[PDB]
DNA sequence: CGATAAGATATCTTATCG
DNA sequence: CGATAAGATATCTTATCG
């Protein structure tokens, strides 16, 4: 079950992954609008606490 | 400083990485003793990934 | 069936530019 | 100081062989 990736929030926010990922990791070096955009994005997409693979993994393409 | 990796468990179990890696994710087509050693290995070595961002800060210095 | 190797994707880290 | 781009590493999944 992989609903959202930090990439998803990033895209939805309109910012690089580590734009928002940096935000999610502390965001000690960013701007106002950015945090609010990522915050909005993750909020809308719900964004579960599993960007990488803490207690749930799996990935495929093509 | 870097804790266990699936490679560590793999080596310690005496099985290729891809063997135990698939084990930890399903282990559909795997023998008995194999599961025992992978499980043992990860158990003995404790096995803590930390491939995200918990306490493992310094990783690669480029 | 069980084990090994290769390919693809995501996350994080570091460096550069405005 | 802040955002973007490139590179490296690890994990996961699928296919083939004995």
């Amino acid at each position: 079950m992989k609903p959202v990736t930090l990439y998803d929030v990033a895209e939805y926010a309109g910012v690089s992954y580590q734009t928002v990922s940096r935000v999610v990791n502390q965001a000690s070096h960013v701007s106002a609008k950015t945090r609010e955009k990522v915050e909005a994005a993750m909020a809308e997409l719900n964004y579960i606490p599993n960007r990488c693979a803490q207690q749930l993994a799996g990935k495929q393409s093509l």
